């Protein structure tokens, strides 16, 4: 934890980004930036758009 829900699909478009599918449950690594959050998807980690993931309570 903490976990986030992928609200939308996101295809990585750079070396520090990562790909995710709508509905995936990702471990949130870092949400300090307003635009890009660091998440783990299984064996991959990297940044996705903050608008596209929802913090789970």
């Amino acid at each position: 934890k903490e976990l986030v829900l992928a609200l939308y699909d996101y295809q990585e478009k750079g070396d520090s980004e990562v790909t995710m599918k709508k509905g995936d449950i990702l471990t949130l690594l870092n949400s300090t930036n307003k635009d890009w959050w660091k998440v783990e998807v299984n064996d991959r980690q990297g940044f996705v758009p903050a608008a596209y993931v929802k913090k789970l309570d």
